[PDB]
């Protein structure tokens, strides 16, 4: 467990001392005691859902590029979740693009056919990638960083139950995260980012808003509005 | 058949007219007769074995960038195919990178660990990214253009029965057209050119050279060498 935990998101020796540095590393960045050992609390943080993008890095296989070379985005919703119904399922990720729109000079089109930039779609287990799904909890969705084809796209696992409330795991919340990464932003260290890697089930989603951590590192690529 | 033929070689409507035009477009491509219909030498095309990637274009999935910022580049070879003894696929790959070094101002330096720009491996039928082999016969390989991470990357079927010399699928010729993508080139309608999309199973491989067309492409990219 901890040692693919570590081989996933830490980039730890793909072929003990390097382990309990890659622990430290993580103990670091996940908010925890900087011991270095198997600690209850430790094994506890391992077990909660995350994004499956990497906490030290960017996806290996598809990097991309460092920001979009452009202000105006498309977006369009390749397939839906049955969970849902379709009109929550594009609420929900109108409301997550919205949250990017009002603190840069992005704008975002939908597109329902063709090749739009960001493409978003749910899928389940081996989807095509070299990142396949786990099943319910875990890794919730990844997305891949700006770039053509691929990059930029945002895949959500099917296997979680999506709400429109946080009964079980919210759409918007994990979808504003993930267009995060769609744009060219990284995971955050801080525990109240939205870019912080573990899925924070929230009590009130009125009280959400960006911190300003990820405001300032979304404005440092884009810049503010004008 | 004919229909996912066009499917994934001629970017046909993925979603009559439009497919006779499409015919039409491949028997121009393909040295064949232009009409329209499936003759007998159409459908025979068709059963032939060929490289993965499209005639018109590039995989839309990874596009990567036009050529590779930088002449020195790395390669390494991932894994072994058990048809062949291991040091006459690593004879067969640096045989196939000399071809292109012969003609340009590239240099081509082999890594046996880390991230090199061109990984080579066999596969067979789903590998992680998203077209699958499909056994014996048909798709022999494909590579994707240049760029980071899987860009520049060559894959080859391993359901086919690789040989060193002409008795089943030369690696050689294939891994020499393959390389050719991972350097930005695309696939030509000249039937001498090493560039066409259709493997030629030729009778002797001394005979055996680049035609003046893959040398004006690849040096329209990289220059002549010095
Ligand atoms: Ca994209
Ligand atoms: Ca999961
Ligand atoms: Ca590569
Ligand atoms: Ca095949
Ligand atoms: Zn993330
Ligand atoms: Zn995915
Ligand atoms: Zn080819
Ligand atoms: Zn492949």
């Amino acid at each position: 467990l901890v040692q693919k935990y570590l081989e996933n998101y830490y980039d730890l020796k793909k072929d003990s001392g390097p382990v309990v540095k890659k622990i430290r590393e993580m103990q670091k960045f996940l908010g925890l005691e900087v011991t270095g050992k198997l600690d209850s609390d430790t094994l506890e943080v391992m077990r909660k859902p995350r994004c499956g993008v990497p906490d030290v890095g960017h996806f290996r296989t598809f990097p991309g590029i460092p920001k979009w070379r452009k202000t105006h985005l498309t977006y369009r919703i390749v397939n839906y979740t049955p969970d849902l119904p379709k009109d929550a399922v594009d609420s929900a990720v109108e409301k997550a693009l919205k949250v990017w729109e009002e603190v840069t000079p992005l704008t975002f089109s939908r597109l329902y056919e063709g090749e739009a930039d960001i493409m978003i779609s749910f899928a389940v287990r081996e989807h095509g990638d070299f990142y396949p799904f786990d099943g319910p909890g875990n890794v919730l969705a990844h997305a891949y960083a700006p770039g053509p084809g691929i990059n930029g796209d945002a895949h959500f696992d099917d296997d979680e139950q999506w709400t429109k409330d946080t009964t079980g795991t919210n759409l918007f919340l994990v979808a504003a995260h993930e267009i995060g990464h769609s744009l060219g932003l990284f995971h955050s260290a801080n525990t109240e980012a939205l870019m912080y890697p573990l899925y924070h089930s929230l009590t009130d989603l009125t009280r959400f808003r960006l911190s300003q951590d990820d405001i300032n590192g979304i404005q440092s690529l884009y810049g503010p509005p004008p």
